[PDB]
């Protein structure tokens, strides 16, 4: 079955390459939106649904389709997207945090903090889960 809905609260949030300081791993700056610099690239794909533990302690999709896991070589940074195969456009987007981790506690169903709430992201196969976590741990353990 589905992994149990925990309790997330608020903390704190910030990312160094929304920072705009000299090289990740650092506090302080006061930058703008942007203009024109970005370069991301794509590593896996894999089809998953997005879900949020709703009250009474219930999973509740929000919209799923084709996920791919981004990461920035030039920015140094790792971003999470989903995208409709219907609309074909954005459908959820998370902006990874520094020390990242990936829970995994079911076979193919890890879960995240949320903006300000709890989801939790369900692969359309396992292997494509396990992969995932794979591919995750593997650019963590490469780091640098």
């Amino acid at each position: 079955d589905l992994p149990p809905p925990e309790p997330y609260v608020q903390t704190t949030k910030s990312y160094p390459s929304k920072l705009a300081r000299n090289e990740s791993r650092g506090s302080g700056s006061g930058s703008l939106f942007s203009f024109l610099g970005k370069k991301c690239v794509t590593m896996s794909s894999a089809v998953v649904q997005l879900y949020a533990a709703d009250r009474n302690c219930m999973w509740s999709k929000k919209c799923s389709g084709v996920a791919c896991l981004v990461k920035d070589n030039p920015q140094r940074s790792y971003f999470l997207r989903i995208f409709d195969i219907k609309d074909g456009k954005l459908l959820w987007e998370q902006e990874l945090y520094n020390n990242f981790v990936y829970n995994s506690p079911r076979g193919y169903f890890h879960t995240f903090a949320g903006d300000t709430c709890q989801v939790a992201l369900n692969f359309a196969n396992e292997e494509e889960a396990k992969k995932f976590r794979k591919a995750v741990t593997d650019l963590l353990g490469r780091r640098q």
